[PDB]
């Protein structure tokens, strides 16, 4: 049931690509008659020992997570460890928002925000820091239902600590991650703020997190991009209000980007502030 035999995975195509892996559309087809279910299967690429041990942790985390707003674990395949997950054909929210922009109103973006916030509230209850929350890592189950995916960089908080010192794009990172490699549930709140930005810009590439920040951080100097972003964030620079973003939603974004981790709201606090907008 939870064990998928390698030789019955029929490879269709590649869904998405990570730094140390890919997610492939496969049909698990034991009967050989093409009646089997389509599934999304992660395998490692360009992998050394460190990424292998990370993958073993990631499988166990995903396996232990049970939420309507978190992508479902199906099983694993050995032979060559592979992680089998539910296939959501509508794909990722990043592509979905660009594709269906003309039909997706503010109220629907708020639905997605609220569901992501719930998933993130659930993650915090399991003491799990996602570390790579972004629109590219949210999947569409239906028009009115999204789920958090990609637990490849996810860390369980130690039982006696609410932070972890430990690479995704720097433009979703909290200042304390940028500066001291510190990650926490409130580091995820910083990222969620950027996700809210993505939603309300419909993931338009002309005003993406990187496009906005890259423009702020000058042409070039003998200074790395990381230091210059940290400098701007310490000067109080933030992503702007998206075109036609509701005032109140932009204000929630700014609360997610409070300099101090303890001054950012909890997902539990954010949830009702998202749901009660416009009611
Ligand atoms: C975001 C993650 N996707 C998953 O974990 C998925 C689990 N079930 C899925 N069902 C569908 C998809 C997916 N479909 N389509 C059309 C996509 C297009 C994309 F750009 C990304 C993901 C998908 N991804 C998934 C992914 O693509 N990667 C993690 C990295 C690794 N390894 C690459
Ligand atoms: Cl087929
Ligand atoms: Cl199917
Ligand atoms: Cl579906």
């Amino acid at each position: 049931p939870t064990i998928f035999e390698e030789r019955h995975l029929k490879y269709i195509s590649q869904l998405g690509k990570g730094n140390f892996g890919s997610v492939e559309l496969c049909r698990y087809d034991p009967l050989g008659d093409n009646t089997g279910a389509l599934v999304a299967v992660k395998q490692l690429q360009h992998s050394g020992p460190d990424q292998q041990r990370d993958f073993q942790r990631e499988i166990q985390i995903l396996k232990a997570l049970h939420s309507d707003f978190i992508v479902k674990y199906r099983g694993v395949s050995y032979g060559s460890l592979r992680l089998v997950m539910e296939y959501l054909p509508s794909g990722c929210l990043r592509d979905f928002l660009q594709r269906h922009r003309a039909r997706l109103d503010a109220s629907r973006l708020l639905l997605y925000s609220s569901q992501i916030c719930k998933g993130m509230e659930y993650l915090g209850s399991r003491r799990c820091v996602h570390r790579d929350l972004a629109a590219r890592n949210i999947l569409v189950e239906s028009e009115a239902h999204v789920k958090i995916a990609d637990f490849g960089l996810a860390k369980l908080l130690p039982l006696d600590k609410d932070y972890y010192v430990v690479q995704s794009p720097i433009f979703w990172y909290a200042p304390e991650s940028l500066s001291d490699n510190i990650f926490s549930r409130q580091s995820d709140v910083w990222s969620f703020g950027v996700v809210l930005y993505e939603l309300f810009t419909y993931c338009d590439k002309s005003c993406s997190p990187s496009a906005e920040f890259l423009r702020m951080m000058g042409s070039e100097r003998d200074v790395p991009a990381l230091s210059r972003l940290l400098e701007l964030l310490e000067e109080g620079q933030r992503l702007p209000a998206p075109p036609a973003c509701p005032a109140e939603v932009h204000e929630l974004m700014k609360l997610c980007w409070a300099p101090s981790p303890q001054d950012r709201p909890s997902f539990s606090a954010l949830g009702p502030q998202l749901d009660m907008l416009w009611s």
